[PDB]
């Protein structure tokens, strides 16, 4: 793991860049994390306690005090003996993760587009400055980045774009309708080494091309799968679900286990942007027929493709992820226009206003999961 | 080394956050260098530059420009093989070393003493505000501490900052009189692992008990040198010269070496503060009295002793070291008090405001070393 501690208002949190699961610390628990990638020694570490907290630790006290939970166990062998990098604020709710949408243009035009894709923005941000919000964003200590769109590679600069994204965070995602990937492409992207590309499959092959409105979609877009699969790079395979499609899910499974995918995710239809226009929800019977070909294909797959549970890694919306719109506009949540500030006309620290938070969890409509989120009881470390 | 890249509003520069050493990037040299932490690979960075940039280079090619300079030499050697941290702003100055005043309070009141301490501000920030404030800078990418004053131990509640200070930062250095060490403050550092003390000692027993007015002052702190070191805590002498001491060095020296000090560092008395009344420059025979002690010391005690030399790790005032007083305003030097802003009162990014570093360089009266500073033509990473 590549850990780092990021402060919040609230509380801290540790985060394992590399697989971003991330562990609300206590204040306490922070703490010791901190001693014990320094002096690395539990004995050292139970001493230094004693002496500042004027309370008494032995090294089997502090090991069985750590042993509560299997990650903080993980402290006692050794797990915090890299440099723990520090980020984050006190004063403001800076994220470990951001989704960036490069450009609204896209060489599809679906009908369910949550993004109404298709049209860029009258003004969008250029690669340059998306290449300075990049900087700022590392040097605030965002980790994970998502490069989606539209369809993201289609803005113009998008290999120097994505060269920094690759140099700049621990991991990088290429979210992708499939279709247009050249080949130095997919070779840059396999030697960058920590980007992964997510395509969207819709269906098997009629299906999917009806859906997209592009006959022969399907069929190039699973080739980009195999092409990229061939090169090492870790393949996400999108499959969001409406009534036409959900009967086909276990052979879409099947497809994208024979072209090399690593992982696959099935998603509902949700009524923003342009699925708004005579929106049905999916009923119950589709939704049970979606669940039982997910069961069957990890019996069939499971051990070849990771398959995604049918609706912590999950950065929460707001407080611990951005969503910066192709007009520099931040949200929560990319089905969310409701915002948090402007990357470019606002501070970083303007823009995670606690107070701003609040209000949006109330206010947002379409994102769903902010309006849930139940912050826990202030717990700092240093108090 | 424990790697960083610190971006700046002219270029970057590379951090060894352990040793303090660092390096001005060319925006090339730093591209590079993040593409070698990420796929660690020659072979595999020439290509990549090849595709982004459409520009020729080989292994050999990328080899041999890294070997240019020995410290990107190294580059070719996995150097950059663990995680590059980071931090910085294109927007303002952040420092990447802080000098923190803890307090003005002293249990001396030295003639010469550039901070004219003794009695502490009637304000000046608490423990628990110093430890909001270094949460802040770690946040920010500063590696280095020193904690100073006044006497910084005397602050109420040191032990609880200099824990939160070594587990923030690389480095601590605690600078003391030697007077008034409690054997647990000693074991609490030692254990910390990442804390050096600098202690002033400025002359044999009756030069140094006349010139800081404390009889019985030397041999207090001879003593404490000698726990320190003997606790294996990296102990830095500061030898302050006037003409009364000038001829003591090389007996100064060996005390020190005896003791167990790591380095020996001797320097002028410079006319501020207290000093100003009746100031009187270093005439030129007693500065060379100076020099050859040092050269002698070398040639005896260098072996067991690092002897800095009379008048890079050096931190440019204000560009990338920041000293805070007391009261919480933020100068470009211990030395200076015209300020760059607030520590608790403004952003961080409205202190580095470049605008006002070019001010400061043109006025600052006391620090000596901003106005000679001359910044590199820019040349930033990533254009
Ligand atoms: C906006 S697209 C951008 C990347 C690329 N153009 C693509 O389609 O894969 C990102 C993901 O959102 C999905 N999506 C689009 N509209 C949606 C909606 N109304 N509800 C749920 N997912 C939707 C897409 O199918 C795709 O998997
Ligand atoms: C301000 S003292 C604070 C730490 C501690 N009280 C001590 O004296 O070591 C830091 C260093 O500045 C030195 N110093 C004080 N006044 C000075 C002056 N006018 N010129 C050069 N150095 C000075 C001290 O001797 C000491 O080495
Ligand atoms: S879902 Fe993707 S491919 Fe379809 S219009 Fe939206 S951005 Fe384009
Ligand atoms: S030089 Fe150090 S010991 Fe002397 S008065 Fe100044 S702060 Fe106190
Ligand atoms: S994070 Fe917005 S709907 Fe889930
Ligand atoms: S840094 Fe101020 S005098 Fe040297
Ligand atoms: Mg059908
Ligand atoms: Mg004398």
């Amino acid at each position: 793991p590549e850990l780092a501690v990021h402060l919040q208002p609230h509380g801290a949190v540790m985060i394992d860049r590399k697989s971003m699961f991330y562990f609300r610390l206590s204040g306490r628990g922070a703490q010791l994390a901190f001693l014990l990638s320094k002096n690395k020694n539990l004995h050292k570490t139970a001493r230094i306690w004693e002496i500042m907290k004027k309370e008494e630790m032995s090294a089997d006290q502090l090991k069985e005090e750590l042993s509560a939970h299997p990650f903080t166990e993980a402290w006692t062998e050794g797990l915090l003996d890299q440099p723990l990098h520090v980020s984050g604020s006190l004063d403001s709710y800076l994220p470990i993760s951001c989704t960036l949408q490069l450009t609204n243009a896209c060489n599809l035009s679906c009908s369910f587009c949550y993004a109404s894709s298709g049209k860029p923005y009258p003004e969008e941000l250029s690669s340059e400055q998306w290449i300075l919000v990049m900087q700022k964003l590392a040097a605030h200590g965002v980790a994970d980045i998502t490069l989606t769109g539209g369809e993201a590679k289609l803005i113009k600069g998008f290999k120097e774009l994505v060269v920094v994204a690759s140099s700049l965070f621990t991991n990088v995602n290429v979210f992708s309708n499939g279709l247009n990937w050249r080949d130095e492409e997919v070779e840059l992207l396999s030697h960058l080494g920590n980007v992964s590309v997510q395509i969207s499959i819709d269906g098997m092959d009629n299906t999917h091309d009806q859906l997209r409105g592009r006959k022969g979609g399907f069929k190039e877009s699973m080739n980009t799968i195999k092409k990229l699969s061939e090169a090492n790079i870790p393949v996400i395979v999108a499959m969001t679900i409406n009534e036409s499609n959900a009967d086909e899910v276990s052979d879409v499974v099947e497809q994208c286990a024979n072209a090399g995918a690593f992982i696959f995710r099935a998603g509902k239809t949700l009524s923003v942007g342009r699925a708004t226009e005579g929106f049905k929800a999916l009923d119950i019977d589709f939704e049970e027929m979606v669940q039982i070909q997910l069961r069957e294909a990890r019996h069939k797959w499971g051990d070849r493709l990771n398959i995604i549970d049918w609706e912590t890694d999950f950065c929460t919306p707001g407080y611990l992820a951005w969503y910066i719109r192709a007009d520099g506009y931040v949200t929560p949540c990319q089905l969310e226009d409701l915002p948090l500030g402007h990357i470019l006309e606002d501070s970083m620290a303007d823009i995670g206003s606690p107070a701003r938070l609040l209000q949006l969890k109330c206010e947002a409509k379409n994102c769903k999961c902010i309006g849930k989120i139940e912050l826990s009881e202030p717990d700092l470390p240093f108090q």
